This record gives C-alpha cells, structure tokens and sequence, in this order.
C-alpha cells in the first residue's frame, strides 16, 4: 500500500508515511500574480544546455523520467536567484486526465494541462542523494504546458513512450536537447519549497517560468497513454499524477519581472 495518486493512496494519505507532507515550504503553492514581489536585484536565469547528454527515459510509476549524465557540468542551471550552480540530473511531467487540470502550480487558481519539471541539484553537495537533505540542495524549473500548437521539440519524448508503457519500464534515450521544451522568455517567480512527491522533502528552490509552452492535443494523449501499473497487470492510466497547492505559510513568492 505505498503512495501514489489514487483515493485511498493519494495526495491526501502522504502525510501518514511521511509527515513533512504538513510542513512549512511545501510544494507546489498557488502563485497570486498580484501579490508576488518584483526582486529587481534578482539576476537572469542562465541555463546551459548546449552539452547536455540524455541517457535513458523511464517509467518510474508515478511519472517518466528523461535522466541525464550529471557526472560533469554538462547542463547547468545557474544565475536567477542561486547561488550556485546546479546539474541537471532528469525531467519529468505532471499531467491531467482533462485538458483544464494537471498542473502542481497554479497562477491565480489557474490550473495548466501539464507541468515540466528539470530538475537540478548544487555541485556543492557532490551528489543528488546528499543535495536533497539541504535547505539549497535543488533548483526546480518549472514550466506549464497549455493544449494548443505541438511543440516540435517535445515529439521525440512522446514518439518514445508505447515504448515505456508500463512501471520500470525504460528505454535508451540519447542526444535529446532539453533547450527545445523552453518557451521564449525566461521570466519566472521563485520561492523555497519542497518536492512535490514523497520524500516531500524541503530542499528545493523552485524557479517557475511564466511563459507556458503549447503542446498539442496529440501530444498530451500520448502522454495519458501510459500506464501506473507494471506489465501484467491491471490498467490504470496514468493521469491525474499531480499534487495539489499547499499552504504557502510563512512564505513570499518573488517575481523576476513587472
Ligand atoms: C529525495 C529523493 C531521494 C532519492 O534518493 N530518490 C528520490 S526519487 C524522487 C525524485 O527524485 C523527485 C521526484 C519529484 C520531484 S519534483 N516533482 O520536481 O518536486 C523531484 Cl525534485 C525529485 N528522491
Ligand atoms: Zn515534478
């Protein structure tokens, strides 16, 4: 009976297995647009992709992973309101059973179809097994995904997935440039919080572009083709692996612009 996205072991249970579920930086929160404040001292994000090597994509269960090589400083997130600098070690994606929800963040209760999830940890640490029991060992860019035109540079993660159907499947994913899932501006709010599945734990500062990429109705399908369960097993679609907003508590949430 471990956690996932279901009545009885969803977001609601967590707590019970792991208490920091009801903490004080808890991710993902809603982003009042209205009320978050304009840091003009804070600096443009740099993301160095150009050197960036993708290895595998995989079924975990609760979501794929696209991982990377983080044994050198390939792709490196760095700048905006870091200190340090962060390797990107996997992406992955939140999504819905319907178009009008699937996003974790949400902009003035808006709820986007999907969510983009590269994530980082700080080379201080050596790793991301160390970096995430650190208040600062992980950087989060988050990007919303709204339905409209496909994203060219999303098409090779979706053509791949009948490929990793079902939990632990995986499969050889080499020479994917993670810079064509980026919308034009790297504008962003940001504000220290959590991951968003178990371990839940409060080791991340989350970056949140406010520009959305579009992806089409096609691609979003494929993405709700995937399956919870391990081959042999039952279907259950894999939709609605999203967390909802928690309480933003003792927190300010800084905006890059306007
Ligand atoms: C904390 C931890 C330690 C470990 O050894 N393995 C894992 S697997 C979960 C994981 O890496 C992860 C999942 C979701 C997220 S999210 N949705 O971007 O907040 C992150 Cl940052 C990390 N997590
Ligand atoms: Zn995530």
């Amino acid at each position: 009976h471990h956690w996932g996205y279901g009545k009885h072991n969803g977001p609601e249970h967590w707590h019970k297995d792991f208490p920091i579920a009801k903490g004080e930086r808890q991710s993902p929160v809603d982003i009042d647009t209205h009320t978050a404040k304009y840091d003009p001292s804070l600096k443009p994000l740099s993301v160095s992709y150009d050197q960036a090597t993708s290895l595998r994509i995989l079924n975990n269960g609760h979501a794929f992973n696209v991982e990377f090589d983080d044994s050198q400083d390939k792709a490196v997130l760095k700048g905006g309101p870091l200190d340090g600098t962060y390797r990107l070690i996997q992406f992955h994606f939140h999504w819905g059973s319907l178009d009008g929800q699937g996003s974790e963040h949400t902009v003035d209760k808006k709820k986007y179809a999907a969510e983009l999830h590269l994530v980082h940890w700080n080379t201080k640490y050596g790793d991301f097994g160390k970096a995430v029991q650190q208040p600062d060992g992980l950087a989060v860019l988050g990007i919303f995904l709204k339905v409209g035109s496909a994203k060219p540079g999303l098409q090779k993660v979706v053509d791949v997935l009948d490929s990793i159907k079902t939990k632990g499947k995986s499969a050889d994913f080499t020479n994917f440039d993670p810079r064509g899932l980026l919308p034009e501006s790297l504008d962003y709010w940001t504000y220290p919080g959590s991951l968003t599945t178990p371990p839940l734990l409060e080791c991340v500062t989350w970056i949140v572009l406010k520009e959305p990429i579009s992806v089409s109705s096609e691609q979003v399908l494929k993405f709700r083709k995937l399956n919870f369960n391990g081959e042999g097993e039952p279907e259950e679609l894999m939709v609605d692996n999203w967390r909802p907003a928690q309480p933003l508590k003792n927190r300010q949430i800084k905006a890059s612009f306007k």
